[PDB]
RNA sequence: ACACAGAGAC
RNA sequence: UGUGU
């Protein structure tokens, strides 16, 4: 075609102006391939282009149809000539100037007329992602830039437009304004190119380019170990499970039965036509009220079923005095900074009343005697630790033990009454009424109960009120802290924001909120303060008049705390009955002994930070400005409420009601003629009632059901789009819009995400496991075998997974052409052979678990510890082995001899069950998994290994419809969701599946790679059977229960255990992750036969005629959609079409169990517009997250030890919150409340000595030290934490301090260590490491830089691995988290830092100090070639700074928001110096570096590196995704601030 | 109190 | 108990 078009409407602009990358991919479908047939010889390919298939769509129309022959030496550029076939001298386009820059020509550079040249470049990728695509993009503008920058501006009114052209088969990108049609024109052309080249290079060599010599390598090593490796199939079958070859050779041969799937298709639509007629009451004849109302009806029935069947488990009493919060209403007036006890009077009184009385009197009169050591604090001595040399003499060791500790000599009754609360429970256990307490504990509550205290409060209560404290001591210093951060910002719109932030701090509920946070880090910190019997700690809040008396518990675990506070010294309460009692004795107002676990007051630190991003985002989605001041509303209220009642109780129970609120409300876009259905989710709500929150969440979640099943949300199609009206929060009740509807949703990841892993909650696990492994079939014959027509469970036909596989193989060669087999075969040697055994080499887990430990009476005295991966790959290096493909045999070796896999638990916890496997199980493992990810990265419909594909497929499903349909198209969706996916994929399904896609080379490895995990041994924790052997009782409730101990005591034998065995057994079903990419493919294979059987339904129409429809699919792992959009010709034929389409979605349901997959009722199915994947919403033209479910991970406790990487991750974290839909004050709130977290953990409320950290830090500004920087409120969260240190840098004395540190020198940063330190010294002398290995990397240090060469610097890479310093943190596990609490009242003062160096340590004071001793000798300032080489994204930093200047004065109109929010990507934002001079043109740019000196060896100090390893580490050293209305970075700003703001 | 249709914990 | 003299 002409040229003309496509340089045609494209203005100059000037001149010296790119254009933006605008990404094209196959939207459009395409007709097919045609013949192309080819023949050797005759030195040039010689081509049989046959006729293309005629298509409505005329795509394929530029084909050149007849016979092309093109010659050699120009084959290796078939692609490059081909698909641009049909589309001079650069001295010639512009004067020269024999720079030596000439001589190369580009692909097409004739001028186009008008006086600008448009000089365009031609790419083509192979490679199928993202990544390559863009890198030919940017390396052809790296290679052109020169002639473009320089060589045109001299010469008058320049007038030019460079553009490259990148073609894929998967996408296209190019700047050039370039016409849809033409470019999947392009990608075909480059498919039949592909389809040529790969003929070519099949039929005969040379036409290949030249690759490197490592390829070649590691293609040979895959291809001789793929030809030498033999499994011992006789072996593979007999040892494990039904495993036999002959299933490979059956299922890749015989063709499918497609008498049975006809047969098999249509009575299962008969089924699901009966059942869709049944459940949705359509025949006889009714309206839809009536359907409606018997909807109701049933609804209504199965709910009050629901209550009775929990009310007859539960103790029928009709009211309790339980309180949902176990922490005291008091707001104390906050009072000057001080942690000293004192006497004060009234300490008499407190006898009389009670037991806790006594406690309280016998606590206060030691204190006035004396006895009681640590009553008064001074923070003079503690100031003398800091700051003086030699720490080990001044440091008081034998302070630590008698540090606050009281004896009380307490009474017998008050004992009694704190063996009842727990306190010393363990001497008086049994004795009297001790028993009645315990077996009252365990009563399931009642649904009847009289819970109107919560409805009360949610509606009506003091929280939101300003407390009117404004101006004390811990506001103070907040206010103190955000001024001192924002001063390099110090504009106004950061005032603003701040103020609103203040105000939102002055709450009852943020004041409450922090004295309580105050209380949850003292009793951190009173864990380690272990106590004698009959011990406590007294202690005292560091703001607030509260004194709190603690009995740490042994081992950690539980605490128990007393709290008490004079009756005057209470200013005010929060008003509500949710709060538990509290005593009341005399002048002092005191508490029970309640309890937290370890993990319980890490949710209670986080409080206040949780409290403030609730307030705001609440604030946001109701309207409000933050600049502007009003009364709480009744929503605003009760959503508050609601996340204090949620973060307050911490149960995993409690957040499942609200959890589950999702999937019976997303229910209510069903359109007819389907009714909505929420009663599903009874089935989930059948658990125990054990709190009175838990019986309100269970009350307002029945009557949330009976309204969706009343009635829909109805579309309201007002213009150009369908606006959900009806919407209604799940648990409140009251009418809101759909935004804060799906918000509400995802109130329960309030809470922590780790709970405990406790032997009561570990039982659960294994029924998970066994319940299904129980459903095994009988036979096999149903196994692969044959064809079923009705499978059980476990079960899958043969023939329907040939029918999927061949679908999705059309599918796959439809977009990749023929031949794809061996580009996949290239790239999966590929892939294998380069890769080394040091890659695998990091640690996350392994198991220990083997034959050993496969009885109880051996491992009785030991105990189980697992390692990590690193000890048996420096085992196997040690051995000998350097390359993966060495490896895997021995692996097999190991699996096949052992029989079995070896596999450990883990519990932990989800917003779950994961499996920890052996070392080698582990690389067979790998190896299947990289087979599998190669295959699946053709599949054109998953999202698994494209990631892109998530938000591509569902919004270019509408671009699809609009062409192949027209305007007016109805667009049907259906959000699927799978039931027992883990549990319930029979292996042979997956190896049959993967198999099909490969060559026959690599069957027998899947085969014997994915034939082990038919027989299982999987590991139970150890201390889980020492109490269900110990007891060896046989009374129990539960019958899983009954069956465990039975099966262990070996009374009656089960398939799933054995007698005295520590591991469990199990043959059906994967593991969680474990097999990700191979479920994926068949899971993909499963819903690409889907798409084409309802194409093939569409067209044959209802009764005969052609229903012109588009259906698309779109699965990753679990999670999948199916969008159908069809165009009814006429008014009364709409109905007869979604009533086909509602039919056709609802036979997936029954189809599913053809191919072994259970379809799960979390799975809304026949919604209008409505489409819901990867918890991503598309409702219609409004894409819809959760902003709520990141906002409540933005501030977590970090166990990094740089604590500059604090606010690195703090940054990370609040990235994820813009991307997620939040407004840029939002995020700059977000990043207060992160401050706000970052200081707490410091020692805001612990350390006496903070005031005087302050002091100096605001002398010494400076992070990595104890600083926060914020970000621009403009622009918040959009820029990272390195814009920030180069605005500090620019802006104020830091830029002092790195000049000295870098420009004046001639011969940083700091490590904490959080974790113990005698594993990490376990572990070294157990590696092969060289004791002298520092030394070895002097002589030659290319070990640093190139990867591997010989055996001899292998366990030297290895040691420089393990001794990054992120590696150290990677030791410790989720327990340090306490650790990092608990450390607030030692890190200013104590000396727990190292200089980045064992032999000096220093506290954050000293350090400080030093600091402060460093300066007056810092010179000069950044010399503007360090601003280049430290901070290499400089130039458009700085073109960014100048952006966010005019938006300085809160100054803007409020107008009405379109509600068109779609996804929209913003492009914003030293190798050489190691690949030249040092190690084996362009020599000026060391010469530009200027410094150090030409050696790579010795070279003196250019600046502190002491070694080789850290100059590596130091020379070691982002296109943020907003979502908003669509449209740039000016824009951006003045819309994504507040919706509906526009920020002049 | 702590988890939990008692197999822990104190 | 890098524990708050
Ligand atoms: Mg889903």
């Amino acid at each position: 075609m002409n040229l003309e078009v496509l340089c045609g409407r494209i203005n100059v602009e000037n001149g010296l102006s790119l254009g933006e990358p605008g990404l094209y991919d196959q939207i459009y479908d395409r007709p097919g391939l045609p013949d192309l047939d080819v023949t050797v010889d005759a030195t040039g390919v010689t081509v049989d282009i046959g006729a293309v298939p005629d298509s409505a769509s005329q795509l394929g129309s530029s084909i050149n149809a007849g016979l092309i022959t093109i010659q050699l030496s120009e084959a290796y550029k078939i692609n490059h000539d081909f698909t641009f076939s049909g589309l001079r001298r650069l001295s010639e386009v512009f004067p020269i100037t024999h720079d030596g820059s000439d001589g190369m020509t580009p692909a097409v550079i004739h001028t186009r007329l008008d006086g600008t040249i448009v000089v365009v470049e031609f790419s083509t990728t192979r490679s199928h992602n993202i990544g390559g695509l863009e890198a030919a993009y940017r390396t052809k503008i790296e290679k052109y830039r020169d002639p473009i920058s320089r060589r045109v501006d001299i010469m008058e009114n320049p007038r030019v437009f460079f553009g490259v052209i990148v073609v894929s088969s998967g996408g296209v990108l190019s700047n050039m304004p370039l016409t849809q049609d033409e470019a999947e024109e392009l990608m075909y052309r480059f498919c039949i190119a592909n389809e040529i080249y790969t003929k070519a290079r099949s039929m005969d060599a040379d036409i290949e380019l030249q690759k490197s010599e490592e390829e070649l390598e590691a293609i040979s090593r895959a291809l001789s170990f793929f030809s030498l490796f033999e499994p011992n199939i006789e072996r593979v079958e007999g040892t494990f499970p039904n495993s036999e070859i002959k299933m490979l050779e059956q299922f890749l041969s015989t063709p499918a039965d497609v008498d049975f799937i006809t047969k098999t298709l249509k009575a299962k639509e008969v089924e699901a036509y009966a059942d869709l007629c049944d459940s949705h009451y359509l025949k006889p004849e009714k309206t839809i009220q009536e359907r409606l109302e018997i909807n109701r009806c049933e609804a209504i029935d199965k709910t009050q079923d629901l209550l009775a069947g929990l009310h007859a488990r539960s103790n029928k009493q009709t009211s309790l005095n339980r309180g949902t919060v176990k922490l005291p209403p008091w707001l104390p007036k906050p009072s000057s900074e001080s942690i000293d006890i004192k006497t004060d009077s009234g300490f008499g009184s407190l006898m009389d009343h009670g037991a806790y009385g006594e406690l309280w009197a016998k606590c206060l009169l030691d204190v006035s005697l004396g006895n009681v050591e640590g009553v008064v604090s001074d923070p003079a001595k503690e100031l003398d630790i800091a700051i003086s040399d030699d720490p080990e003499k001044d440091t008081p060791k034998e302070a630590k033990i008698t540090y606050r500790r009281f004896k009380p000599a307490l009474s017998s009754s008050a004992r009694q009454e704190f063996s009842l609360q727990g306190v010393e429970g363990k001497k008086w256990k049994r004795m009297a009424a001790n028993q009645k307490k315990e077996k009252e504990s365990h009563e399931t509550l009642s649904p009847f109960l009289d819970v109107e205290d919560i409805g009360d409060f949610l509606t009506f209560n003091n929280l939101l009120t300003d407390s009117r404290y404004g101006d004390e001591s811990i506001q103070r210093a907040v206010s103190i802290l955000l001024e001192k951060a924002s001063a390099m910002q110090d504009t106004e719109l950061t005032h603003a924001l701040n103020d609103s932030f203040k105000r939102n701090l002055s709450s009852n509920v943020v004041q409450w909120s922090l004295w309580v946070s105050c209380l949850a880090q003292e009793l951190a910190s009173a864990l380690k303060q272990h106590c004698r019997a009959g011990e406590f700690i007294i202690k005292k809040l560091k703001f607030w008049p509260i004194y709190v008396i603690i009995k740490p518990t042994k081992s950690s675990s539980h605490i128990f705390y007393s709290l008490g506070i004079r009756k005057a010294d209470v200013t005010r309460r929060l008003t509500g009955r949710v709060f538990s009692d509290t005593i009341d004795a005399g002048e002092w107002e005191l508490t029970e002994f309640k309890s937290l676990k370890t993990c319980k007051l890490t949710n209670l630190v986080n409080l206040p930070c949780t409290m403030l991003n609730s307030i705001a985002f609440w604030r946001e989605k109701l309207g409000v400005a933050p600049w502007l001041v009003r009364k709480p509303c009744s929503e605003l209220r009760e959503q508050v409420g609601l996340t204090f009642l949620i973060s307050l109780e911490d149960k995993s129970k409690t957040e499942e009601i609200i959890t589950l609120t999702r999937y019976t409300q997303m229910e209510g876009f069903v359109s007819p003629p389907m009714l909505p259905k929420p009663q599903k989710m009874l089935g989930k709500l059948d658990g125990p009632l054990r709190t009175k929150l838990q019986v309100y969440l269970l009350r307002k979640h029945l009557d949330c059901m009976v309204r969706i099943a009343s009635q829909p949300f109805s579309l309201i199609p007002r213009e150009g789009r369908v606006e959900w009206g009806g919407t209604f929060h799940a648990i409140s009740g009251r009418s809101t819009n759909l935004e804060n509807m799906v918000n509400s949703w995802y109130i329960g990841y309030y809470k922590n995400k780790e709970e405990s892993t406790e032997l009561n909650a570990l039982g659960e696990m294994y029924k998970k496991i066994v319940e299904m492994e129980e459903d095994k079939p009988s036979s096999p014959e149903f196994l692969g075998w044959g064809d079923t027509d009705s499978p059980k469970k476990h079960e899958f036909s043969r023939s329907f997974l040939r029918a999927a596989c061949s679908s999705l193989e059309r599918e796959i060669a439809q977009r990749h052409g023929r031949q794809w087999k061996q580009n996949l075969e290239e790239r999966v040697l590929r892939e294998i052979g380069t890769k080394n055994i040091l890659d695998l080499a990091s640690m996350k887990a392994t198991s220990n678990f083997s034959k050993d430990w496969e009885l109880y009476s051996e491992v009785q005295t030991k105990e189980y510890h697992r390692s990590k991966l690193l000890e048996k790959m420096a085992t196997l290096i040690e051995k000998g082995v350097m390359w993966y493909i060495d490896a895997v045999g021995q692996a097999w070796k190991a699996v096949l001899d052992d029989g079995c896999m070896r596999i450990c638990l883990f519990k932990k916890n989800q917003h779950r069950e994961i499996y920890v496997m052996d070392a080698n199980a582990r690389l067979v493992q790998f190896g299947v998994e990289t087979m599998a990810r190669c295959v699946c990265e053709l599949s054109p419909h998953e999202t698994v290994a494209n990631p892109r594909l998530k938000n591509s497929i569902i919004e270019n499903h509408g671009l699809k419809s609009a062409r192949s349909l027209g305007p007016g198209s109805i667009n049907i969706n259906s959000s699927n969701d799978a039931k027992k996916w883990n549990q319930g994929h029979y292996t042979t399904k997956l190896a049959l599946v993967l198999c099909w896609f490969m060559p026959a080379k690599f069957h027998r490895f899947i085969w014997a790679a994915i034939s082990m995990f038919r027989r299982k041994k999987m590991m139970v924790d150890l201390r889980f059977l020492a109490h269900l052997s110990s007891k060896s009782e046989s009374r129990s409730s539960d019958p899983f229960r009954e069956a465990m101990t039975d099966a262990f005591h070996g009374n009656r034998d089960v398939s799933w255990m054995d007698k005295g065995r520590t591991y469990i057994k199990t043959e059906t079903g994967m593991m969680q992750g474990i097999l990700h990419f191979t479920s994926s493919l068949l899971h993909s294979c499963v819903q690409s036969f889907y798409k084409s059987y309802f194409v093939s339904k569409l067209k044959e129409g209802y009764m005969g005629e052609s229903i012109s429809g588009v259906v698309d699919v779109i699965e990753g792992s679990d999670d999948s959609a199916i969008m159908i959009s069809i165009r009814p010709k006429s008014d009364m034929d709409e109905v007869r079409s979604r009533f086909f389409v509602a039919n056709l979605l609802h036979s997936v349901k029954f189809l599913n169990p053809l191919f072994g997959i259970y379809s799960s009722e979390k799975s809304t199915v026949n919604t209008v517009y409505c489409v819901e994947y990867n918890s991503e919403f598309h409702f219609h033209r409004h894409l819809v997250r959760p902003t709520l479910r990141w906002i409540a991970a933005s501030h977590q406790i970090s166990e990094t030890e740089a604590l500059a990487s604090r606010q690195e991750d703090y940054s990370n974290l609040l990235t994820q919150c813009l991307e997620g839909g939040a407004s840029f004050s939002l995020t700059y709130l977000i990043q207060c409340a992160q401050l706000l977290h970052h200081y707490m953990l410091l020692g805001l409320c612990l350390h006496p000595l903070f005031g005087t950290f302050m002091g100096m830090l605001i002398s010494d500004p400076d992070p990595a030290l104890g600083f926060f920087l914020m970000d621009n409120p403009a622009f918040a969260g959009g820029a990272g934490f390195r814009f920030n240190l180069w605005r500090a840098c620019k802006t104020t004395d830091l830029g002092r301090k790195y000049a000295y540190y870098f420009n004046e020198i001639q011969g940083h940063s700091v490590m904490v260590y959080w974790g113990d330190r005698k594993k990490y010294q376990a572990l070294l002398n157990r590696m092969g490491l060289p004791e002298d290995w520092v030394e070895q990397i002097d002589e030659n240090p290319g070990v640093l830089y190139r990867r591997a060469a010989n055996k001899k610097e292998l366990l030297l890479k290895l040691a420089e691995k393990v001794h990054s310093p992120g590696v150290t943190s990677s030791l410790s596990k989720g327990h340090v988290v306490p650790r990092v609490v608990a450390a607030g009242v030692y890190l200013l003062s104590r000396h727990c830092f190292r200089f980045s160096g064992s032999t000096q340590k220093a506290s954050l004071i000293k350090l400080l100090m030093m600091s402060s001793i460093s300066a007056m000798k810092h010179g000069g300032s950044l010399n503007p070639n360090q601003e280049r080489m430290l901070f290499p994204q400089a130039q458009e930093y700085d073109r960014v700074c100048t952006l966010l200047e005019e938006v300085e004065h809160l100054t803007g109109k409020f107008v009405v928001r379109e509600r068109n929010i779609v996804r929209s990507r913003i492009d914003l934002f030293a190798e050489d110096l190691v690949s030249e001079v040092w190690f084996g043109e362009w020599d000026k740019l060391r010469a530009s570096f200027a410094w150090l000196s030409t050696d790579p060896s010795e070279t003196l100090r250019d600046g502190p590196f002491l070694s080789h390893v850290q100059f590596r580490n130091f020379i070691a050293h982002r296109s943020v995704r907003l979502l908003g209305a669509p449209v740039t970075i000016s824009q951006v700003v003045r819309m994504n601030f507040f919706p509906g703001f526009s920020l002049e």
